[PDB]
């Protein structure tokens, strides 16, 4: 059957404290070459083959559930 | 300069309890193709050039702050 | 009109790796004092009097929707 | 020592899509009584007495990682 990888991240437009943390956690830690750093959600959701088009169910999914697209973009990729 | 992209999962031996969750609401939700649901983060990292070694370096950041390698498994892509 | 609070937290006997990666970067944050975390979910529900009891009611969304009870416990306490 | 109780949850003034799909979800169920609502993440951290002032220790966690300001509130509660 099918592995669905799903990527949810703030979008760009927002201030993102939390990379911000990490950014300045890692100098902390001696790691100064790090200039930006992004963290999102990653997804793994195995989908077995029903009546409702592959393409269908998973943006149907990240619109209800999986993410809040008002902050968020969501995208995702398919393998078998 | 680098971008570095980090995906972070839980082991295979692991359990998910946050995707356990999200796959009985969306099974509730009329979603019963979702067989499995495991959740973890995907990072973007830039990073400079330095005396490091590009893998030193990613491992190390990995091991110490990224992920949580007593449960999480870490893989990562380089591109310019 | 009632006003259902609703918190959704893994039981006792399951871990929760979500909390223990969390743990692990506040540690390297320096935030050693923190000696557990555990990541659950709170709900508040306004819901209509109905023929339902108020109990039968609550529990029934609880089992079938809010929590997976097979790894989470829930407990919920109303407001008028 | 230490439990700390943190409410994570998006800004009232911030669209909820997820919030209605639950609602609607709830509907489709049988539980139509419900009317709305809301969820978030809940937080339980066990926190031993350190040199740092425990109300200072945690907005500066929920600040730095626990949550995203921009577009979340967020409370805490202590009990020992």
């Amino acid at each position: 059957m099918y592995k669905v990888k799903v990527y949810v991240s703030l979008k760009e437009s927002v201030l993102d404290p939390q990379g911000s943390a990490v950014q300045h956690a890692l100098h902390s830690m001696t790691y100064n070459e790090v200039q930006d750093v992004r963290i999102g959600k990653y997804m793994e959701l195995t989908i077995e083959k029903s009546d409702r088009d592959l393409d269908v169910l998973v943006k149907e999914m990240c619109e209800k559930l999986l993410a809040n697209t008002v902050i968020e973009d969501y995208r995702y990729e398919v393998e078998e």
